[PDB]
């Protein structure tokens, strides 16, 4: 029956409500009680108020004659107002105060992947202060869980008057009686209970979502601690730069702030980090989120020199080059994570700090060729598979999706173990046919990564392991610096390949190195613990890069 | 003969040299002469400097390593140095003190222009300081002008050992005796004039610059004031945001710093923002210029409507959403100046600031259909040659070389009025087949157009033209409003449509609007007063928005 779901802002989906700073106010000064509400809504339907609330006019037109009704009001109740009261200040200081009610926004998120439309309505106004800002993050945070927004001063109606909720069913594509609206306002309810909406009363949040739940039959109380936020690839600023004649990258963007620039592993993509750019970007960095030379929409030449590091270096240089960019915080993982440990020893000057997961830093062993370093490992044997160009392409373009549903996989769910992959003849010898689908990943997922790789391939992916000699002779450049850019290591307690303990002597190497460790989280980092990977990165970058 | 020329950075391309500050320093401290040069000199081919200088180790590194050596070359000299003597300090201070010199930079420009290889040839360093953000803008900034930077620390070897000259030759793909080489260091010239290349000792500018113009035969020294750096459409970040299922928007992007949202009029393009684009991202700010609905690579459907400033509006709004831009600052030119007081009036929380170039506010006339507000004024007669579909879109589209050639002309070429259009039976009908080119752009600029335009023609370029009713009924909503953010309005003297008296009542709406105006400049403001609108946004910038 039930459809769509509709939710006010203030004091429904963001807290605590600035109507009820006029309340707390008058308490906080010793004001007669409601005199700061009277202003506010003095001359109802021609009132100032509903004047800002239809768009008429915008909040700092408004603010004066909000004062002056402050007054006509204190005058007629025979009372003074305080020396310095300040109606910019008061409105100032409740807009700044209201935060998103989490638990509201995950019952609308909820309904929404049930198949709800959900909605916003709102009374609200243009809003031109110095610190409007503040506001229009808020909006900008909420507005991309919803299917609409719909805010009185845009359309140039408010609520309760009757049309806005004809607006509003008619938004909706949907019969009053599929529609449950959540308002803490019983005025503004009372028309959408007279087209027959159902409607909630909503005062505290948690019997609000009780009701919630009776009447759409959905969990919405005490649900389990959900995945953060994805990305839409079509949703995307996609950007494309030419960093030399034959090779472009491509790389996702989103938010604003310092340059935080996301290098994935092998055989991955900008899309594995898909739980980190929106968490990232909403904790006030710039996200660029690359496809790798090698990768996706970047370009993909064939020859192993292309993809020896130091190529891949001075192009990345390039790249911040050409989006003038002086400097970027690098961010890797696996591949990637090797490559910005690279960045930090060569270009320094360009690197604002340095991240990686699971890839520990270790020095080239001068004294060892590199083939025979990766010998002395068993679990690097899948290495040793990856040097016969054409060996590894053969198998791992097969079945796109097999392939990716067998990597792709949580700590307890492994098909394939990255030992004696030479002997067995290769990588899936021992995997079904068609691998269950991991709990990290949906079938929808999988397939993104099946589409990208079908532009390129394995070649360029591949050819990135095929210049150890060219990177040990490279590395060795390296041997008498230190790492004293900020720098942190996250290890993933369950990558079989790329264990803890092998990152165990990186303080000798960057003696200020800051530390995360994940349990519990296999190879696949981002997307095995995202939650816990946000946390971290977004605790150091305000710490260490900011 | 002459076919290349090779400047050094510090005490050459850039003052005062870091070196200098050594000399300075035992002034200022009144140290023993020479003292501080002999310790950065200690050991010669085997000391810390030259470690440094081959990229043996770090900036950081180095330094303690230069301490000791203070420490050394005071004690046998039996003095002591300060309480809280601190090389980081005097490196951090000589590091962040010098600047480019800009006649130095000039000359390689113009060199460059006339067909010279340019080179950078430096004896610098990896640099981790906390600082090093300085040092890596400065670099960006210069590298841009030469077609190669070699640095010390990145190739290994370092002026003067021969190897490195070698190095320059083979890179220049030269003979030796086809390059000219400044250096402020004699010793360092030595191995240069060795091989037979051409050398100046570079001790103040305006002599080298007198030596380099007799030797190369090219005016460098009291040639006129030059063009601001252009883009070369190949080198830019491309960047596409897709706003609703049929629409796709395109940007250039440049720089780090708050967001900066540049709108081009009819019949441009992003690239009508080449001169501001280098120019704003050097001075701190994120440029976004955009290819507006209708044109180069943003998408461009045929429906009318698609172009009211409503919908034109709500999608500029929907792109910095995906973005994950809360605010940008505004600025528009033309058409696009008339959206940016719309984005203003009606979206003031995601406008930082608003700009516009020639195009002034003007509020709708409630009284007053706005075809008969445009037929009050002879000069907007092309306005309503542009309503009919099809007409305007022939004649502009059946010679485009010449309809850009026609168009984009100085004050003092212009082969078109805007005069009795209609009548006339179009806008050519008076102008030359084959326009001669205007001082303000090149053929390869006019064919860049051309090229833009081929994609989709000028249906969707001239419906911008074709809702000024629906525009008119939006902009009465907006009537009550005033615009309270911070604005500039700029206008342009000799501009014939948008006269700088059609912005004179703007402080009615805008009450704080500040101003610019740009005298003997006709209406293509960007690229025909290209430093004067660059100073003026960057004073403004600065000031109101930053
Ligand atoms: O799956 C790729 C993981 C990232 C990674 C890439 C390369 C690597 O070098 C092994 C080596 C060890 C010693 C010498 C040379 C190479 C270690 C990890
Ligand atoms: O060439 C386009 C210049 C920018 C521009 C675009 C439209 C405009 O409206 C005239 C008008 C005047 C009065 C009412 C409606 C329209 C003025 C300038
Ligand atoms: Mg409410
Ligand atoms: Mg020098």
């Amino acid at each position: 029956t039930l459809r769509a779901a509709v939710f006010d802002l203030d004091g429904v989906l963001a807290l605590p409500a600035v109507f009820g700073v006029l309340g707390r106010t008058e308490e906080a000064l010793a004001l007669p009680r409601g005199l700061l509400n009277d202003a506010f809504q003095k001359g109802g339907p021609e009132g100032a108020t509903t004047r800002l609330m239809k768009g008429e006019i915008t909040l700092s037109q408004w603010i004066p004659l909000m004062e002056e009704n402050c007054r006509k009001c204190s005058e007629t109740a025979k009372v003074c107002l305080p020396k310095n009261f300040s109606i910019k200040e008061i409105f100032d200081k409740a807009i700044s105060a209201r935060k998103i009610n989490r638990p509201m926004l995950q019952a609308a998120l909820m309904l929404r992947k049930k198949g709800f439309t959900t909605a916003i309505l709102t009374n609200t106004w243009l809003d031109d202060r110095a610190e409007r800002d503040g506001l229009a993050q808020l909006m900008c945070e909420l507005k991309m869980h919803f299917d609409f927004l719909i805010e009185s001063c845009q359309v140039g109606m408010v609520k309760p008057e009757p049309q806005i909720y004809k607006f509003l069913l008619d938004t909706l594509k949907a019969s009053p009686s599929e529609v449950v609206f959540l308002d803490d306002i019983g005025a503004n309810l009372k028309p959408a209970r007279d087209l027959g909406m159902v409607t909630i009363l909503v005062q505290d949040t948690d019997t609000a979502l009780k009701e919630l739940e009776k009447v759409t039959g959905i969990q919405l109380l005490n649900t389990p601690a959900p995945l953060p936020t994805s990305c839409n690839p079509s949703d995307m600023s996609h950007g494309y730069v030419t960093v030399k004649p034959r090779v472009r990258l491509h790389f996702v963007e989103l938010g604003s702030g310092p340059a935080v620039c996301l290098c994935h592993g092998f055989p991955e993509s900008w899309y594995s980090w898909r739980y980190q750019i929106p968490a990232l970007a909403q904790a006030g960095y710039r996200v660029l989120a690359m496809d790798m030379k090698g990768y996706g929409e970047s370009s993909a030449p064939p020859e192993i020199e292309e993809y020896c590091m130091e190529v891949l270096c001075k192009e990345m240089v390039t790249f911040l080059d050409k989006l003038g960019l002086s400097q970027a915080v690098f961010i890797g993982h696996d591949w990637g994570g090797m490559l910005v440990w690279y960045m930090a020893l060569f270009y320094p000057e360009r690197v604002r700090a340095v991240a990686s997961l699971n890839t520990p830093f270790i020095p080239a062993n001068p004294n060892m060729s590199p083939l025979e370093s990766i010998k002395a490992n068993p679990v690097f044997d899948y290495q040793l598979y990856f040097q016969e160009p054409g060996v590894a392409e053969a198998e791992l373009e097969q079945n796109l999706s097999r392939t990716f549903k067998s990597l792709f996989r949580a700590s307890d769910e492994s098909v394939l173990s990255m030992h004696k992959v030479c002997e067995a003849g290769g990588l899936f010898v021992n995997s079904p046919e068609e691998p269950s689908l991991s709990r990290m990943v949906t079938e929808e997922e999988i397939q993104f990564y099946v589409q990208q790789f079908k532009k390129s391939g394995f070649r360029g992916p591949l050819n990135w392991y095929r210049n150890m000699e060219r990177n040990w002779k490279w590395a060795c450049k390296s041997l008498g610096r230190k790492i004293l850019i900020p720098a942190l290591m996250v290890t993933a307690e369950k990558d079989f390949v790329l264990v803890p303990q092998m990152s165990q002597h990186m303080e000798d190497w960057i003696p200020h190195l800051k530390r995360g460790h994940i349990e519990d989280c296999g190879h696949w980092t981002q997307m095995d613990k995202p939650t816990e990977v946000n946390q971290i990165l977004i605790k150091w970058l305000d710490s260490d890069a900011r």
